[PDB]
């Protein structure tokens, strides 16, 4: 199918583009979370939230507290969609696909990639925000009232499990490419070139994981099994939104904002 | 890690046990479905009267949709028994903590039933009663109330899964990999399960490479199918819950009830 030297070139191409498209890499996030430092501002309760938006002026959390935080997560997710969209254009073959197929792959893939990349910003105690300048504790997020408290905790539970695989940025760049090129998205017009690119990406990922994690047996297989966890959590997430949308009335934004966050 | 000769021994062990445990193999099912044989032709059920004739040829005071649905429960209980018997042959399974053995079976039997049901399916229907009968997809879809849509997601999965062109020797290892899943909820000792799955995954990877050398990345594509299995299981549980809250004429088998609790 492909020669070993071309797989390394494909892997290197993707790593370089992943560094340019995403501002906060996993490598940089890990330096912040471990204490291998400029200490980030910590949000662990209501009062520290107030000071953080005064001193750092977080653009997501600029109503009621639980709602503002929820809406802030939505604001950042929309920013991330544009970053993933730009990275997708760098995947060899992607821009040559039918234009409707490109849109379909991005529409159905962004939720899985956001959760994946969110794990890079998380440990068991909290999550980095605003390109790593702030840190919101898991306990503060989990203690939000009514449905918002239980909306936040599944992300951590997944992230803790995913991070135990100890992937680095060069591994993640290929993994994310593999997610985008999923030939089973509904409504695809020409599945064949999509699965051909994914076959290339899978070959590159398998060789990457063997060279970069030679002691970690069947890591390739284990990473692929996590695509089940992602799909399952994305479906749960959708059901959580519907329940919020059908119950919370204090959630109306400016109609232009509602449109941006469709 | 394992030596290549030990992986072939494990594949042969597993295929041998699969033949002993499951009386209706994919090889036998395909010979019946393909035809060109006068001694293995099934009786075809496509409407009420042919169902009437079927109980005379194949082999009561109830409704048809119920009768058929109850038939699927009875065969499901038999399948759980066959799958339980196969699992005991998987090296290391019976040595696990007793509660984990129960847990792996509780969550694994459905994913395996849907996998193996695909062997009995084509795009037009499914073999029944040890291959003596064949019930058309259209007839199943036309059953009333909630029962009409009970089978159709299974057909949808089978058409895609069957396009992988697996044979029984491949399926034997794949089924073993499903059972030894270390991410089942409530497992007590995840590590000894994952060590066994690591071995089974290595055996599956080498099996697929030798038996389908031209089918690039079949290993990865097959692992991506565990995502489709998980989702069909979830839909099915929700169909039963709706059935249980309306149909009282239906008792489930205690073995089935226990698997679905939680
Ligand atoms: O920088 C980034 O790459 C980034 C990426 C994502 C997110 C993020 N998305 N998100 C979702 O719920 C989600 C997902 Cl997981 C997927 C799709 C849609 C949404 C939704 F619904 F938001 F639209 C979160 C939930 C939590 C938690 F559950 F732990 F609290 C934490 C973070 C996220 C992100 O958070 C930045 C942020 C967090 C809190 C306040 C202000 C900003 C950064």
């Amino acid at each position: 199918h492909m020669e070993s030297a071309d797989l390394r070139a494909l892997a290197k191409h993707l790593y370089d583009s992943y560094i340019k498209s995403f501002p906060l890499t996993k490598a940089k996030a890990r330096a912040i979370l471990t204490g291998k430092t400029k200490s980030p501002f910590v949000i662990y309760d209501m009062n520290s939230l107030m000071m953080g938006e005064d001193k750092i002026k977080f653009k997501h959390i600029t109503k009621e507290v639980a709602i503002r935080i929820f809406q802030g997560c939505q604001f950042r997710s929309v920013e991330a969609v544009q970053e993933i969209t730009e990275y997708a254009k760098s995947i060899p073959g992607f821009v040559n696909l039918d234009l409707n197929d490109q849109v379909t792959l991005l529409k159905y893939g962004v939720h899985e990639i956001i959760y994946t990349m969110l794990a890079s910003l998380m440990n068991k105690d909290g999550v980095l925000i605003s390109e790593g300048q702030g840190f919101m504790t898991r306990e503060f997020l989990k203690s939000l009232r009514k449905p918002f408290g239980d909306f936040m905790e599944p992300k951590f539970e997944f992230a803790v499990k995913f991070n135990a695989l100890e992937l680095d940025d060069s591994d993640l760049a290929i993994f994310i490419a593999v997610i985008i090129l999923s030939g089973d998205r509904p409504g695809l017009l020409n599945v064949k070139p999509i699965e051909d690119i994914q076959d290339n990406l899978l070959q590159a990922l398998e060789l990457q994981l063997k060279l970069n994690h030679p002691e970690s047996s069947q890591l390739f297989a284990k990473l692929l099994q996590k695509m089940t966890d992602l799909r399952q959590i994305v479906t749960e997430h959708v059901q959580l939104l519907q329940v919020i949308k059908k119950t919370e009335t204090d959630m109306s934004l400016h109609p232009l904002l509602q449109e941006i966050y469709k």
